[PDB]
């Protein structure tokens, strides 16, 4: 029996010419309860590995383990000799006004395991922070 730590919609648009990668981070499901009162302050980062400089990030929604996000972010100088080296990381956390910002967990997509040519929805679930 594996952990359940919920599961991540997101979509890509990848512009192959102009080098821009669209990450369309839609909503997740089934998030753990990290607060006393059994929910959650969800919000998610998203970057790209190795380069770990831009790190997007989504609004904060509140008292939820179902959030619907519906934000759209474009890294920038991607081509494609360069992006599929790279992996996309989503990062989850629940917010907290005055603690640090429990991470609840994480998606993973090595870019050079998926078709970068389409564009329809994907769930992942999320596996631990380590």
């Amino acid at each position: 029996h594996m952990v359940k730590l919920g599961k991540l919609q997101y979509s890509m648009d990848y512009d192959f010419q102009k080098g821009e990668l669209t990450v369309n981070v839609i909503q997740a499901a089934d998030l753990p309860g990290m607060d006393m009162s059994g929910t959650s302050d969800p919000y998610v980062k998203v970057y790209l590995m190795p380069d770990k400089k831009k790190k997007f990030e989504t609004k904060v929604h509140r008292k939820t383990l179902n959030p619907v996000f519906n934000e759209s972010f474009t890294f920038k100088n991607v081509p494609y000799a360069d992006i599929t080296g790279k992996t996309l990381i989503f990062a989850i956390y629940d917010f907290d006004r005055f603690s640090k910002h429990d991470q609840i967990g994480q998606v993973q997509v090595p870019m050079n395991s998926i078709d970068l040519g389409s564009v329809v929805e994907e769930w992942r679930d999320l596996t631990s922070p380590d």
